[PDB]
C-alpha cells in the first residue's frame, strides 16, 4: 500500500460501463511525488492524507460486477 | 489508474485468439512520458486525454473468456478535472 | 518477495470495511530505499528485517472475503 | 501491454509441472531496452516485433489449470 | 518472466502460516542487477541460472490454501 495526498478531482463523463458510485481522485505518493488516479468511496477531499491499495484487490472489494479499477483509497491517515 | 494521452494506433499483423473487438492504442503517460499500449473500446482518438486501468482488472471487464489484456482505457478526462502539487 | 526493514507505522481511523486484525507498517526495501506500507500480523517491531509479498497474494492469504490489502509481511529474516 | 523485439530463445529443461506447449523467448522492450522472457504460442522468430501482455492475464488465457506464466506474446506488430 | 542468478539463501526466524515446503532464494535479475527473493521447489543452488514468474501465478501454482508467495522459480535455464 502507499501513503499519498489527495491533489485533485478527475471527472470522466464519457466512460465505460460498470464503474460504481464514487469519485476519481488524483493523489501524489509521499516521498516520490509519483501521481496516480485512485478511486474513492470514503468522501476524501483535496489535501487529505490517504492510504492506497493497488491492483486487483481494489476491484475485488466491490459488490456486484468487479469494476475496472486498480487503485482504491482504503483509509484516511491520521 | 493513470492519465495518459493517445498518441497513435498499433497495427498488428497477427494475434493470438481471444482478443475482443476494439483497438490497440499507443498512449503516453502524463508526467512520466512513459509509453504503453492500451486496449480501447470507446473509440478514443489521437491526442485525447484518457484514464487507464492496468492488470487483471482490464481483462475482467470483458464478458466471456478472459482476454489477454493488461491495460484498458476506461474513460476520457473532462476539462474540469484539476491537479495541484501536494 | 523483497527484503525490507520496518521503519514506522500508519494510523488510519477512517477505513473502508474489510481490513483484517493487524497493523499497517511502513517498510523500506533493502538496497533501494523505496518505501511502502505493508500489513503485519506477526508482530514485527520497528527496525526489524522482514520479508514482504505484494499484490493480490497479500489479500488472498486471508481466507474468506478478500481484504483490500496488497502488501503483507510474511516473515522475519534471520 | 508493451511493444518489444524478440532477441532470442531460452531453453529450460528442468521445469516445474504445468508449463504449456510453446516457447520461452527473450524480448527487449522498445524504447527502454528492458529485457524479459515471454511465453510464445504463435511461433515468433528472432527479430520479430511483438506485443506483450503481463501478469496473471498471461496465465488465465490458457484453458484449465493456471500455468505459472506472467508474460505472453499476444501478437505481431 | 525474468532471467536471474541464484545468489544466496534466505532464512526466516518466524513466518506466517501457509507457506509450502521449499526455500526462499535471493536472486539477481540479469539485465538490471536488481535483487529479489523467489520461492524455490526445484532445489536450485547458488550460482544457478533460473527463470522466475511473478505475481499471483506464483501462488496459484500451488495446491491447498493460497500461499503468500509472489515470485516462483519455474525452471532452470540451459
Amino acid at each position: 500500500m502507499l501513503r499519498a495526498t489527495v491533489t485533485g478531482n478527475v471527472w470522466s463523463t464519457r466512460r465505460i460501463e460498470g464503474i460504481p458510485a464514487g469519485a476519481f481522485l488524483e493523489v501524489e505518493v509521499e516521498g516520490t511525488g509519483s501521481r496516480m488516479i485512485a478511486f474513492d468511496v470514503l468522501g476524501s477531499g483535496v489535501g487529505e492524507h490517504v492510504l492506497i491499495a493497488q491492483g486487483s484487490v481494489a476491484s475485488s472489494w466491490f459488490t456486484g460486477t468487479p469494476p475496472p479499477i486498480d487503485a482504491l483509497i482504503i483509509g484516511s491517515i491520521d
